[PDB]
């Protein structure tokens, strides 16, 4: 009963399996009428994406290494050879050495910090500025963040300044592109069940904690995020740019457990 | 007649001349009793620092390039050959390419971003880890930041996500080290007429705008920042850690001019 993206086409980055946030988003954005292009980071991923993409009417798949600006130049070159125009971009790329997401933050190595910054923060700047060039009549973009950027989440470590800066760049990008009628927002998702446990050593704990202590008593679903993304990428969110939108079943509001 | 820093020893990072924030801080800390060590970046800065440091009774000056791990190691070796233990650190170091502090944030290049991040953000993590080893009974450190991290200031560009990451790591460092009674805080200063300040285009306009529209209608002085540093580094702020403390004559609270 929703087709507000009828006739709109966009780019989805961040799919790694059927449990990826970018995938939940993809499903919901397609059900609302969007044509999807996808990027993929590796071969195993491409092989899982292929069937997934097919179930949302799409064979448009383009490998990309978000750490290499040439790769991204190429990603847009391949996109452009089918679409002269783009309406939205989903950026859900998060990487860090998972072995360094344990113990105290001060053990963050310089190279992991550089790499985590590059992939988890600056890639959005890169992509956004490439994509804008295909939005001559405006458009909308989102990145993904987590509340661990601003309050201390144990183990999160290197991810934390990276998101913090991602959130910062989100707001600067919004100001840059605002005159061109491009909107740039972020979704601060809560832990997603099962996904949490594979991303970081205490993921299960973080999630269980979040579900026990959120006002809504559940964790956010992939579909929740998909619908919030649908909101921020459609005309519905026309009065909204540069927003760090919290979609965590309200976990962020509670100061302590009951 | 203050002397709450009687018998304390501290590291001052970031003096470049007699207008530097770290210098204002050094002056008020010294006048409250503290013995001071200084790190300087280059030879001209060193030549300018010798006479100054002399006026606060110090010849304890060590070179240090903060994008060089070896050099920060050497810095702390040179400290230890005189002091086995240390009471406080001031981290007042920033860098970004003058050329990129102009125009839209999206023109920020990858290399300037990595470098700005290393020097402006991660160098604090670097320094904090080494210094902590010199505070077996606890102590206090501060870094410097600016409200441009979280609200958009024209031309501030790459400095913004860098400061944001810096504010993030401050809180994370505060959690890693609170068990050791080491407090880690930051000062968010209003505009001050400095050497690195003149890298930003239209910083003059920025400072005039911030002065005109602040509740107090004045700019912060090196002494204001020095005094808030004295607070943040002594027994006075014993209940304060992880705090981003605004010392900007209240600019941040005003939503629009009157
Ligand atoms: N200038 C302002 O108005 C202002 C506003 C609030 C916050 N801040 C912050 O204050 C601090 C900057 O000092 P400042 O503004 O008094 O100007 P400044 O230029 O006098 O001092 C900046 C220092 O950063 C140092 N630095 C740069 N690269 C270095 C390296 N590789 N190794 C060691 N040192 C290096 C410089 O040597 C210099 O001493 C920064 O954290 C800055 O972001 C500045």
């Amino acid at each position: 009963m929703i087709n507000i993206l009828k006739g709109k086409r966009g780019l989805i980055m961040g799919v790694a399996n059927d449990h990826s946030i970018a995938w939940g988003i993809a499903k919901v954005l397609h059900s609302a009428g969007a044509q999807l292009a996808f990027s993929y980071q590796g071969e195993s991923i491409g092989k899982r994406l292929k069937p997934l993409a097919l179930t949302v009417d799409s064979d448009f798949m383009i490998p990309c290494n978000v750490e290499d600006p040439s790769s991204m130049d190429l990603l847009f070159e391949r996109i452009k050879e089918r679409w002269e125009t783009l309406d939205f971009v989903v950026h859900s790329i998060a990487f860090s050495d998972k072995n360094e997401l344990r113990g105290p933050y001060y053990n963050t190595s310089r190279d992991n910090f550089i790499q985590t910054m590059l992939v988890s923060c600056f890639s959005f700047t890169e992509i956004v500025r490439r994509a804008a060039q295909l939005m001559p009549h405006g458009g909308a973009m989102i990145t993904l963040t987590y509340g661990g950027s601003m309050r201390v989440v144990p183990n999160y470590n290197a991810m934390a300044p990276a998101k913090s800066a991602l959130e910062s760049s989100t707001k600067y990008l919004a100001c840059d592109y605002g005159g061109m009628n491009i909107r740039i927002n972020a979704i601060s998702a809560g832990p997603v069940r099962t996904l949490a446990g594979a991303s970081i050593s205490n993921g299960r704990d973080i999630a269980a904690w979040s579900k026990e202590n959120s006002p809504l008593k559940r964790t956010v679903s992939l579909e929740d995020i998909g619908n919030s993304a649908l909101y921020l990428l459609s005309y519905l969110s026309n009065g909204v740019t540069g927003e760090i939108h919290y979609v965590d079943c309200g976990y962020n509001i509670v100061a302590m457990p009951s």
